[PDB]
């Protein structure tokens, strides 16, 4: 489904500034907050709630009003630079015990 980018330049240039982001989303109906999603790297695809992200590529859609933004990006982005840069690796892992430990609870 295309590699996730891992280096520490942005797959797509063009959607590195907040504001070009936020133009994509138009009107947004979905549960998950269209301001969240872009200062969290994300951009709409147009494609229902399909969000990229600028820097690692990486796609996610069908948001339920529980999930969090930078928590989805660290759930299956792990490798993205610009998650790296903004929220720190203290926090990645921390979501990533939560997740991983999330699993234990429900079988
Ligand atoms: C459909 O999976 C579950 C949802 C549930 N809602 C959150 C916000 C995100 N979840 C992951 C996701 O959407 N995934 C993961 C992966 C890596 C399989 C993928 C690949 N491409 C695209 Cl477009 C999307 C996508
Ligand atoms: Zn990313």
């Amino acid at each position: 489904m295309n590699f996730p980018n891992s280096t520490n330049l942005p797959r797509n240039p063009s959607m590195a500034d907040y504001e070009a982001r936020i133009f994509t989303f138009g009107t947004w109906i979905y549960s998950v907050n269209k301001e969240q999603l872009a200062r969290a790297g994300f951009y709409a695809l147009g494609e229902g709630d399909k969000v990229k992200c600028f820097h690692c590529g990486g796609g996610l859609t069908d948001w339920k009003p529980s999930e969090d933004p930078w928590e989805q990006h660290a759930k299956w982005y792990p490798g993205c630079k610009y998650l790296l840069e903004q929220k720190g690796q203290e926090y990645i892992n921390n979501i990533h015990l939560t997740h991983s430990l999330e699993e234990c609870l429900v079988r």
